[PDB]
């Protein structure tokens, strides 16, 4: 599924991300825009042999199992293909574990480089929330 911008704010909000670990909803829409272009089905391979899956581009070296990432962990206890669903539930619940882990949202490269320190409220402007 390719979300609309307000459609995904609204959904993120329903699954408890506005202000999760102190990260306001715009930070998240912004991360999802630059990671996945808003598309639950986005996959990207990495040089280490890992792959990034779904709307938030969560990595198979630590968080999900894809069966082809040797010696990797599955810290969210789900196959990686669960992260490509039109229902962003599993992506959200795994994202809450990742943002808890010590480095906050800096774990999303593209958040760090494209969203951090910017006016991220602009990602939810106009939306009926
Ligand atoms: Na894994």
């Amino acid at each position: 599924k390719v979300f609309g911008r307000c459609e995904l704010a609204a959904a993120m909000k329903r699954h408890g991300l506005d202000n999760y670990r102190g990260y306001s909803l715009g930070n998240w829409v912004c991360a999802a825009k630059f990671e996945s272009n808003f598309n639950t089905q986005a996959t990207n391979r990495n040089t280490d042999g890992s792959t990034d899956y779904g709307i938030l581009q969560i990595n198979s070296r630590w968080w999900c199992n894809d069966g082809r990432t040797p010696g990797s962990r599955n810290l969210c206890n789900i196959p990686c293909s669960a992260l490509l669903s039109s229902d962003i539930t599993a992506s959200v619940n795994c994202a809450k574990k990742i943002v808890s882990d010590g480095n906050g949202m800096n774990a999303w490269v593209a958040w760090r480089n494209r969203c951090k320190g910017t006016d991220v409220q602009a990602w939810i402007r106009g939306c009926r929330l």
